[PDB]
């Protein structure tokens, strides 16, 4: 009954399948979710741990998936650009949305570049955690420090959007 | 003798609630002094920035601020965007420091820490820990690292300790 504002997701999820199976099933539910919803997915490439899964359920449930890696290392559409700045200005520039899977380094970095660039007004896309059996409620909470200690403000808090489950999430990025 | 010539310092334009964020700072940057370490820093005079890079200045040393496109203390370098400021901070420093800071401080941070990890460079990386301002931070890490996203290995790229002259101390290494 209700078109999603999404064409395109951007996921940013680990490389690591992690050690629990929870985190697997969320990967595929996210999958299954922007199928249900009829939105294609952006990614990093992977087709090992929680970025293979999201993708390849992405692609299994009939939806496009664009992977976007740096030239030098090498389902769905690859595309090769130049570096790593070039690849996550590609994967910001077509997607209207991101979604954080559970992750290591890499998924904080580009998920807290997305954050920085929305406080600073540079984009106005939602930006939502998927926040399987609370892996980033540490992450949350020092961001409740910051908040507390004068260095983000409570609007600017409120940027990032946070479920347990993919269903939830994507509710809550639609607003 | 520091084996340092640049610190990069990545910190809040905010100064914060809580005189001790202001009063490390003041601190850190005067350790670099004391140890004649000049400053690389995102520019600009407000919050902890100008803070650390105006006891920098002032000490004698220089300073650089990379800022895209208050007023930047030292030499100014104005790049094309956010992407250039940050590759032209680390390709310019020898080891980094994160003060308490928000959403700009912690991206910098993270970026630089997954460059390590990514073998793209192997500066020295340091959290100045103000009275536990990022435990929480730290205990997410150790999150990642038990559920299997970050190797061990991998979380020793930070370094930490609650005090400038410690921190700074560690570094060198
Ligand atoms: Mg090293």
């Amino acid at each position: 009954m209700q078109k999603s504002k999404f064409r395109r997701i951007c996921v940013f999820c680990g490389s690591s399948q992690g050690k629990k199976s929870s985190y697997q099933d969320a990967a595929v539910d996210l999958g299954n979710e922007l199928v249900s919803r009829n939105i294609d997915l952006v990614y990093g490439g992977g087709s090992i741990g929680l970025m293979g899964l999201v993708s390849q359920a992405v692609h299994d449930g009939g939806r496009h998936v664009i992977g976007i890696i740096p030239k030098t290392l090498m389902v769905g559409e690859v595309r090769a650009v130049a570096d790593m700045h070039q690849r996550k200005a590609e994967m910001a520039k077509h997607s209207d949305a991101f979604i954080a899977l559970p992750g290591g380094y890499g998924t904080l970095e580009e998920l807290l570049e997305v954050i920085t660039w929305a406080q600073l007004g540079i984009h106005d896309k939602p930006v939502g955690l998927l926040n399987v059996d609370g892996y980033y409620n540490s992450l949350l909470s020092f961001i409740d420090k910051a908040v507390e200690e004068g260095f983000i403000s409570p609007t600017a808090r409120e940027i990032i959007v946070s479920a347990p489950t993919a269903k939830e999430l994507v509710k809550k990025l639609e607003e």
